[PDB]
């Protein structure tokens, strides 16, 4: 079987409970995970743990949260209290889990399926090969003996708008950004980085992306986390949104791929 988990924050009692409601079993069964994985809940050190531990059966795709969290271990960012990240910041294996943290994607895809994920969902400004390729170069940035100067080059709100002719920190930058913190589009598809509400509080002309025709939504279904206002609601047909807010006292959302059958487990706070 296949399932599909939104943003887990640190929330390690949850995710187990729900994977036990489904008999996840390694070997038998896939678990794909929207990013974030860290910070806010309790348990982020046994959460990345746990993940790298499972090996060929996940595919993880990594989420703002998890960026954040390598800059601050690698120097580049402040480590904010409210994070909770400082008992996996300590840990004698934190070379180690974040090391492997640092080489997982940013994109999967499995053709069989037709489905894509990310943490933030597809801009409607690529098609699926520039999607990949975008990951294929961010990825070999965060996978190299170089990473911390990527990290600090990370942050930044522009540019918004895609284009084959981007180069450099702007490139790398929006890619980041469109991976990571997309939720709301103008009309032409360019990103804004400020609006964190649900669709129905958002200002005019701001849409989701999701409601704006791309090549990727089109042909594949997308699954992504990221966006709790969302609350997984509101979403046309073939777009997942998993991020139900565990970490924020709402619910951690488990979807098996096979029967789209969604399994809920209620956030312990
Ligand atoms: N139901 C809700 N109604 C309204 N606001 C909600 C709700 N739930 C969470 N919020 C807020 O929404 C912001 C992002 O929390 P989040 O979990 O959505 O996403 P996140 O983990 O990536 O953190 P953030 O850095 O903010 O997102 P980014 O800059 O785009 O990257 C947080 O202040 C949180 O109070
Ligand atoms: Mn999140
Ligand atoms: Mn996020």
């Amino acid at each position: 079987a296949t399932y599909l988990i939104g943003d887990v924050h640190g929330c390690y009692d949850e995710l187990i409970a729900l994977l036990h409601k489904v008999e996840f079993t390694p070997g038998k069964d896939t678990l794909w995970l929207t990013g974030d994985l860290v910070a806010r809940g309790p348990g982020s050190l046994d959460v990345l743990r746990y993940v790298k531990s499972l090996g060929d059966s996940v595919r993880l795709v990594l989420g703002n949260h998890d960026l954040h969290l390598l800059a601050v271990f690698a120097g580049i960012s402040r480590n904010k209290p409210k994070d909770r990240l400082t008992p996996l910041l300590e840990a004698p294996d934190a070379d180690e889990l974040l090391n492997w943290l640092r080489r997982q994607p940013l994109l999967q895809i499995d053709e069989e399926k037709k489905l894509v994920m990310a943490h933030a969902g597809i801009t409607p400004q690529w098609d699926l090969q520039t999607a990949k390729e975008c990951a294929r170069d961010v990825e070999a940035v965060l996978s190299s003996d170089s990473y911390p100067f990527f990290l600090d080059a990370m942050y930044g709100d522009m540019p918004n708008n895609w284009s084959p002719e981007l180069r450099g920190l702007g490139r790398l930058r929006f890619i980041t950004n469109a991976f990571t913190r997309m939720r709301f589009c103008f009309p032409n598809g360019q990103l804004d980085m400020y609006s964190k509400e649900s669709p129905e509080e958002a200002p005019a002309p701001l849409k989701p992306w999701f409601a704006i025709p791309g090549p990727v939504a089109e042909e594949y279904s997308i699954a992504f986390g990221h966006w709790a206002s969302l609350e997984g609601k509101g979403t046309p047909e073939g777009i997942y949104a998993l991020d139900t807010g565990c970490c924020w006292g709402g619910t951690l959302t488990c979807l098996r791929w096979e029967d789209k059958q969604y399994f809920v487990q209620p956030s312990n706070r």
